[PDB]
């Protein structure tokens, strides 16, 4: 090997790097972080998995996608886009999920995620992830979207701040779920809760701080009262 | 509505976006976060409100502004500015407070905040916020300043990282105050404390990491021993 | 003094500012944060200091440097570099430690940190820090390296996000170690642990999120089981 | 004062006279008549508070002036007072450093004086006189029915053609409130 070895850069890596560099140069990022109690989703998911006797498997990421779509419906600015001359506001929610394929990163798109149930979302995500790991995806199946979600809780990451795609305006970053020790009014005086920390990276020329904070509040409410998704 | 609707961009939004983009391009931001115990300010504020029998109302943001001004007096680098050819160090502290008016954001300026009491600061902030929500502010009343403070704890935000204004060098970001469960040496072994997390976004070509850390240490000391503000 | 005083900028400060500005413009940073339990290193260091009866003094930063070098060996991408045309992967680990000399910042380089013990690392760091505070360092002794570490836990900083040097690809940021209150299965139901929060600032065109997360996982494993460094 | 001295680990020493000066400046801000002056034709009202402290140098009396005492903290006031007192005992003071001011304070509690009535400087309008602090026996509602309190008696000598009795009484009330609730000085 020697002292160092230089690895030539592929064209795909080159164009991805150019796009990421342009995004970081043009989009002024600002980060907003909150914490979510996942003890109710942890029970709803278990009950739904029991009900679906092998018919389907529902993950926490599916509830996360559903809550993100509903919050984008309530606060349209986080689902908007910047086009220099005009600001485009999308009335449909396309959620691009980041999957860490062992060749880089892939972004399968779940379309119309605001009017789909968690089971359809789960099936679509599983099929798209299998196709992405296979290596066969149409350009329209991974290029585009209105919102982006990236999860790194499987790796033990507690918090992280992702990068916005050039056309979009926000991106959600999900970290690991951990059992914290929150205060309680019971005999002991404390209670164990499963907490998850999420960071939203907003474009400040499109999303204001109060707007992003409202979006995070609605997302947290949807995730902490899962029955609210019926409304 | 259809699939999407394009909203034209106003001139005010255009110039604000251009300024923010230029700031993010030119200023190398770096973020420093600490945590502050607010249990003593929570008592001092209550006592002062009792003493002021309706004469005035003092908020926690007023103590935050006072502590920021005193810390800027102790560490002058955080109150300085970068002007390419020269570095300008300001001997007076003008604190620009970010108010989320339901038309965007406004930045009323509290001048000479280092030699004003919390009551004068509170009255000035209330009057300027009312005028900002009205929509009548002189250009000198919201353009300028030496330090900037943004608070988003009313929205449940735990942490966030703001963006520096192009002329200034730092900006403080205040999140929600929450009751944590810190260790204690009493019978139970733990105690409930009200903690607040603050992030300072410094300009690294003006403020070093050690300098920003000293500024945060002084700010924390002022807020955790409110009587120290008498010195 | 007056209202403000303008301080002329030295050439060293000018070139450092230009380099930092170019780094922030060209490198798309993204931040990944984890938490590490330091209770085992706190015991290993004490035992090694007892064994070394005044022969040498071992600090926690030395274990941090060793774990960083071993993690860079396991995950080579964090020790790589971007050179536009090609990506250079370094097979040796040179760790540049950030020391806050009361004239700015200095970066003494520990070479071949992946094949050195904690005692040699400690002696090298002490000697280089003394020379840096003296003010006599050769250009090769502080210019270069493959990985960078910055520590600000002495100042009470809890978290911070540093800036990558233009040639390198990552930088580790270490904050203060604090006694938290983690859940436990003992009689009380909780236990006090010394936790330390670290943020890795990666270059996204070289390091992927999963890659950085793996690097952090290996670093955490090395620090939480110090005997693993024997392997 | 004890807590602030503990916090300042040898950095500075804060005396009770510093709190007295701060409270006097704040009370002069609230009631401007005590900080005014008489000039026969016109009455001059000063918007800044310059406090002339009386120090009993063993050659007579000296009056070091603390300028802008209404916008200074107790630590800056203490440092200025210490430096000026050392210079006064040395014997080197510029005329502007001890001639002038808007308010005057004289303390004689170190000598055991309980009360005294000082004399107003010709340009100024008031002068505060501070006596010894003593442990009195005030009534209380506890089990015993009484409590020990450290009391200090102060006399303000006002110029009646500038300061009315009610005005001076309001000034004393504000001074007492500032000294009996030290956190009020934050407002």
């Amino acid at each position: 090997t020697g002292v160092f070895t230089d690895i030539p850069i592929s064209n795909i890596r080159r164009v991805i790097a150019q796009r990421l560099m342009q995004s970081k140069q043009t989009i002024p990022h600002y980060y907003l972080s909150i914490d979510v109690n996942m003890g109710e989703v942890l029970l709803v998911r278990k009950e739904l998995n029991k009900i679906l006797e092998g018919r389907s498997k529902i993950s926490v990421n599916d509830f996360i996608i559903k809550a993100s779509a509903l919050a984008c419906l309530k606060v349209p600015e986080a689902n908007s886009s910047w086009m220099d001359t005009v600001i485009r506001q999308n009335h449909v929610v396309d959620v691009s999920v980041a999957v860490s394929t062992p060749a880089g990163l892939i972004t399968p798109i779940v379309f119309n995620a605001h009017i789909k149930g968690v089971e359809t979302i789960a099936n679509d995500v599983v099929s798209l992830a299998t196709k992405a790991r296979e290596g066969k995806l149409q350009p329209h199946e991974f290029q585009g979207g209105t919102f982006t979600i990236s999860n790194l809780g499987m790796f033990g990451i507690k918090n992280f701040s992702a990068i916005i795609n050039p056309p979009q305006a926000c991106i959600l970053a999900i970290g690991a779920s951990e059992d914290k020790l929150v205060p309680a009014d019971n005999e002991k005086g404390f209670d164990v809760a499963s907490m998850m920390s999420v960071t939203l990276s907003c474009d400040h020329r499109v999303v204001d701080g109060a707007v992003g904070a409202q979006w995070l509040a609605e997302f947290r409410k949807y995730l902490e009262k899962p029955i609210t998704m019926l409304l």
